[PDB]
């Protein structure tokens, strides 16, 4: 189908698991990202949920 592994998306610089989202940015971010010089001193904010796991 259009899609093959539907499971989690990479940063498109850091190519990563993206689990974490930037709030003042209001962009999806990756771990890198979140300890980087731009979102270094951002208000960075899990995508998780107590729902799934
Ligand atoms: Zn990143
Ligand atoms: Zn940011």
């Amino acid at each position: 189908g259009s899609s093959g592994s539907s499971g989690e998306s990479l940063c498109p610089q850091h190519h990563e698991a993206l689990s974490l989202f930037c709030y003042e940015d209001q962009e999806a971010v990756c771990l890198i990202c979140a300890i980087s010089h731009t979102h270094r001193a951002h208000t960075v904010v899990p995508l998780s949920g107590p729902s799934s796991g």
